[PDB]
């Protein structure tokens, strides 16, 4: 609906007060339940004048013009619902044009650390709400794990690449404020076995339901059954579905078991009953010829031998006559056992191949492989996932970080080395990456740190904290997962597969390559396609230079659309994710012994001892219900920004 579309647009429910909103209006949640509707509705309805157009600041004057009667009368109302849907982000945020200009007079420095999605969302809202921002980046570009190849026509991203649904998805805003070109990605994805062949329609489809399956049963044994702890270790999901697998295997096995014994039965009994025919015929055999003397000879006595014998000689082939039916209801019997054995096997090689790329894309999904996964909370944001089709940045989703460094101070070259915060304030201590003699000390109030969790992993310590962050926290970035997935480009001047299927499949050969240049994707206007390398396949193949990762991968695309049809590429782009000092990997997963606890504890601002937080946390490791995106990242921002506002300015 209409209201109603513009809460659930921002991940609210349309007709009940969050607990976040009964904090911050107790008085409302408190007093009677006709100001409460009142309250959804003036919050429902800012949101869609916000939504509506996002591209213009809104400003409380303006909500109170466009609000009808009677709500435009209650002025304070009003503004307490806009101050507060404004301050955390829901209205005005991302770009837009404002109204209302910055005051001149800044109110408190924050350091941001880092200036990808998570920095930058941040620190247009610190600015906007007023505050001295700068943002510290040790990369030459923003954008971090956002990171597009762009050189004449050709257009690549090396890291996000996937918008998910629109539905839900700040995303959704940002591309409206940026232009960002977004197409959904179709549905069709043609497998293709290590020889090119491609996987037929009904093979792919028999595979992926028993993948499902397997999934589903996984999630059952943790779930229900409390599957959760193997000899005092956390079970992964790989762990797990290799048991649920053995088990099936196992009760194949033992269908074979009971089909082969019902053979052997039948075929003793029907070994038994020609051994009883034989006899009878014998029988037979030697009575006939009694009815031949009988016959040779006549007196009274030896006619009644004839007919006597006759009498017995027929009973006796009514003996053997029923004998034969039984043979029959037998002999079809063993024949219809013998041609509807069950299954041989539950997976044959070739299937196991095909099951472990859906393996190999659910290692993408989670940037790590299966054995490293927690069972019981791997998928534990799943109730926030958004509606809608995945889509694809046409235009390179490095439009998004590009548009929202406009206008902040960010120093870039500007490697953070120490971080000090004292119950008086913070020093950030920097270096150059070009001069690396060249020290820079920046002073402010509050820190915003967005180092990936796996700069935050480091040991040695690429950031040194003063003092050193609390054991509560270092323990949650220890148990925390951190990924890793690369990406190949591969740019040529014509195109030569499907134009009309954006993603197809290869096969790999053995379960610990299923993650090798497994998914290839077509995305862009130049012809250019991507390569995933995800699993244990992804850190491994770092080792490899360019060159022979490329020719791997076009040796794939030769084996499925011919030697004759792949010319040698124009241009290659490689990422290597995990070697990359500011990154460390790619995104964070929930690890066997971790949970989305953690991601609340990274979330959780540093107090110095003996006092207010002066060390706050972004980054898409800090979000429990959207970590691992760019969404996240995002929101998390916005939250950081929020929390330092309120310490800083009041709400
Ligand atoms: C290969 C790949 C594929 C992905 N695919 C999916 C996808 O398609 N869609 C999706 O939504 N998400 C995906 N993600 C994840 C998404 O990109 C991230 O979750 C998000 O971009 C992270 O933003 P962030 O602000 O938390 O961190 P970052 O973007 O990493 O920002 C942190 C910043 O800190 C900087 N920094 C590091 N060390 C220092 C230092 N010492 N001093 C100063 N600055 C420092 C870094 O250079 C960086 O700019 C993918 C990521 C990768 C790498
Ligand atoms: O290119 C890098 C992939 C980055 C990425 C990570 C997670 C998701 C994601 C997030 C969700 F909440 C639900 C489902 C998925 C997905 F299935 F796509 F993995 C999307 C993209």
């Amino acid at each position: 609906s209409g209201v109603e579309g513009a809460a659930f647009q921002s991940r609210l429910p349309h007709d009940r007060m969050t607990s976040q909103e009964a904090a911050c209006f107790p008085d409302i949640i408190s007093g009677p339940q006709q100001t409460q509707k009142v309250f959804l509705f003036i919050r429902n309805r800012t949101l869609q004048l916000w939504l509506d157009n996002p591209k213009i600041q809104l400003t409380f004057e303006a909500t109170l013009q466009q609000l009808e009667a009677p709500y435009n009368s209650d002025t304070v109302l009003v503004h307490r619902v806009h101050s507060y849907l404004e301050r955390h982000g829901l209205i005005n945020f991302g770009i837009y044009k404002r109204i209302k200009p910055l005051p001149t007079k800044k109110t408190g420095k924050v350091i941001i650390i880092g200036s990808g999605v998570s920095g930058l969302a941040a620190a247009r809202q610190l600015q906007s709400f007023g505050m001295d921002v700068t943002l510290l980046e040790a990369r030459d570009r923003v954008g971090g794990r956002v990171a597009t190849f762009r050189k004449g026509n050709y257009v690549a991203d090396l890291g996000a690449m996937v918008v998910t649904g629109l539905g839900g998805n700040p995303m959704a805003v940002v591309s409206k404020q940026v232009n960002m070109e977004l197409a959904k990605i179709k549905q069709k994805c043609p497998l293709y076995e290590a020889n090119g062949q491609a996987v037929p329609k009904e093979k792919d489809e028999m595979v992926e339901q028993e993948f499902n399956r397997l999934l589903e049963a996984t999630s059952y044994l943790s779930h229900q059954l409390d599957f959760n702890v193997l000899n005092n270790k956390p079970v992964s999901l790989g762990q797990a579905l290799e048991v649920v697998i053995q088990l099936q295997e196992k009760h194949v096995k033992d269908e074979q078991i009971e089909h082969w014994k019902k053979i052997v039965k039948t075929q003793e009994e029907l070994k038994e009953l020609l051994n009883k025919m034989v006899n009878l015929k014998e029988k037979i055999k030697e009575l006939h010829q009694q009815y031949k003397e009988a016959s040779e000879v006549r007196d009274i006595t030896a006619e009644f031998l004839v007919k006597s014998k006759h009498r017995d000689l027929t009973a006796l082939c009514k003996e053997y006559d029923e004998l034969a039916e039984t043979q029959g209801k037998l002999e079809e019997k063993l024949q219809e056992l013998e041609a509807n054995p069950p299954s041989d096997v539950y997976l044959s090689s070739r299937d196991r191949q095909i099951l472990d790329w859906h393996f190999a894309n659910l290692e993408f999904a989670n940037a790590t492989p299966l054995s490293t996964l927690s069972l019981k909370h791997w998928d534990q944001d799943d109730d926030f996932e958004f509606t809608g089709s995945h889509l694809t940045v046409r235009n390179g989703y490095s439009c998004v970080p590009v548009a929202l460094a406009e206008g902040l101070d960010i120093k870039l070259n500007t490697a953070v080395r120490q971080v000090r915060y004292t119950a008086s304030g913070c020093e950030v201590i920097a270096v150059n990456t070009r001069s690396t003699s060249q020290t820079f000390i920046y002073k402010c109030d509050a820190v915003l740190c967005t180092l990936p969790l796996g700069v935050l992993k480091q040991q040695p310590p690429a950031v040194q904290f003063v003092p050193p962050l609390p054991e509560w926290k270092t323990s949650a970035v220890q148990r925390m997962g951190f990924g890793n997935l690369n990406k190949v480009v591969l740019c040529f001047d014509r195109v030569f597969w499907d134009p009309s299927v954006n993603l197809f499949g290869h096969v790999g050969s053995t379960t610990a390559s299923r993650g090798e240049l497994f998914l290839f994707w077509n995305l862009y206007k130049a012809p250019i396609l991507l390569a995933l390398v995800a699993g244990e396949a992804a850190g491994i193949m770092e080792n490899i230079s360019d060159d022979v990762i490329v020719g791997r991968c076009l040796a794939i695309l030769k084996g499925i659309f011919g030697s004759s049809a792949v010319p040698q590429p124009k241009e290659t782009v490689v990422s290597r994710w995990r070697a990359d000092p500011w990154a460390r990997g790619s995104y964070s997963y929930v690890a066997a012994g971790s949970s989305g606890n953690d991601y609340d504890l990274m979330a959780q601002p540093i107090t110095p001892g003996p006092p207010i937080p002066r060390l706050f946390f972004a980054g898409e490791h800090t979000i429990r219900n959207y970590p691992a995106t760019v969404h996240g990242a995002l929101l998390s921002g916005l939250r950081e920004a929020g929390r330092i506002a309120d310490q800083f300015l009041g709400a």
